[PDB]
């Protein structure tokens, strides 16, 4: 029954993927981040520039509320409010009601952003990084909990106006070609994996495998770029750098901030290296990786000028908390949350990445040896 879930994403280029939601009785409408990064259900409850609507608690008979504040900061962004619970539902999802955690935001700093189209956010991540406490059970475990809907959930997010879809309770073959691989979740927190090798254009970066998972490994559909801890995103970017220095960019474009910019239909990507990441297997010193297109972290944004150019920002940026593997990572990859079985599952996308001569692609069996030193301690 999950053709009626296909689509059900849709979202704006470097601002998230979204699924509409229904809170209170009577049903208000709001459109909802989604984000397997955090484990928090929120959503603007005041007034606010950025917001054309919000949920009212007063207009709800079945809100109910919990007397007690809350806050989440995110690495970027962070807003504070009133716990409740109400009844929440998916349009486009399983058809069901569920009383759900709801933080009503009333104060945010640089949380919403403007015309993105979404209200709220919503945390697909473990109860231990809620907050205010692991206490707060986030809304997957209570929908699991209340239904009968299977523990899982998978996502298929769509590149180039951006849709996507949200598979609540199971897998949608209609939406991959080839093979799942499956990579254990090492702690049910974040949904942490273990990166054991990196490659980019076939050459190994050659790093103490501990490096790659520095804090720790997560897949982040609510961040837009590829993360990457200060020493590997060095040698990244050195690597990547190499092999375009053909042509020349701004070191302000490296870092995140200047576009770069061709005339239309002329993008040098054969000048851009394939990136590959190895992900630890399911079984004893097996990996399989998934390899990334340059136009997946060269992020297409809008013109700024009288010109019909092609424009892009690097999306590849650095982090001192860790790799997050975000949304362009995830786009042209369907990639599924099964928490049932402690893993997360990678496959080429019905929506993959096009190139001339590359692709996108889930690969494996590989061997590696001592996958399990690359972890993190
Ligand atoms: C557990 C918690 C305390 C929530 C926490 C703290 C720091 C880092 C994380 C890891 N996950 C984070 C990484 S992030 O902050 O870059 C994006 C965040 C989700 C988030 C929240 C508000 C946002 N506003 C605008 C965006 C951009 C998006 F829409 F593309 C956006 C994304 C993830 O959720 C979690």
């Amino acid at each position: 029954s999950f053709v009626e879930m296909v689509d059900n994403l849709r979202g704006k280029s470097g601002q998230g993927y979204y699924v509409e939601m229904t809170v209170g009785s009577p049903p208000q409408t709001l459109n909802i981040l989604v984000d397997t990064g955090s484990s928090n259900f929120a959503v603007g409850a005041a007034p606010h520039p950025f917001l054309h609507r919000y949920y009212q608690r007063q207009l709800s008979s079945t809100y109910r509320d919990l007397r007690k504040g809350v806050y989440v900061p995110y690495t970027q962004g962070k807003w504070e409010g009133e716990l409740g619970t109400d009844l929440v539902s998916i349009p486009h999802g399983p058809n069901v009601t569920v009383r759900a955690n709801i933080a009503a935001i009333t104060e945010s700093d640089k949380f919403f952003i403007n015309g993105s189209n979404w209200e709220g956010i919503l945390g697909l991540a473990y109860a231990e990084i809620a907050r205010p406490d692991d206490s707060l059970e986030p809304f997957f475990d209570s929908l699991v909990k209340q239904t009968h809907v299977p523990n899982l959930f998978s996502l298929q997010l769509c590149g180039a106006s951006v849709g996507g879809s949200m598979i609540i309770g199971g897998i949608d073959h209609s939406l991959y070609t080839g093979s799942l691989w499956y990579t254990p979740i090492r702690r049910e927190w974040y949904y942490e994996v273990i990166i054991v090798r990196v490659e980019i254009n076939g050459q190994d970066l050659k790093m103490d495998c501990k490096e790659y998972n520095y804090d720790k490994s997560i897949v982040d559909s609510g961040t837009t770029n590829l993360r990457l801890p200060k020493k590997v995103f060095e040698a990244a970017v050195k690597s990547i750098k190499a092999a375009s220095s053909t042509e020349k960019f701004p070191d302000g474009f490296w870092l995140g901030e200047q576009l770069v910019c061709w005339q239309a239909g002329t993008t040098p990507w054969n000048i851009f290296p394939v990136i590959s990441l190895y992900l630890m297997g399911e079984v004893t010193n097996q990996s399989f990786r998934i390899t990334i297109l340059p136009q997946q972290y060269l992020r297409p944004v809008e013109d700024v000028a009288t010109s019909q150019d092609d424009c892009y920002k690097f999306a590849i940026s650095q982090s001192s908390t860790g790799t997050v593997m975000g949304a362009v990572i995830m786009e042209g990859f369907y990639v599924v949350f099964d928490r049932a079985r402690k893993r997360i599952g990678f496959a080429v996308s019905a929506c993959h990445v096009h190139d001339e001569f590359r692709t996108a692609a889930v690969e494996g069996p590989f061997v590696t040896l001592d996958m399990e030193d690359c972890g993190y301690n």
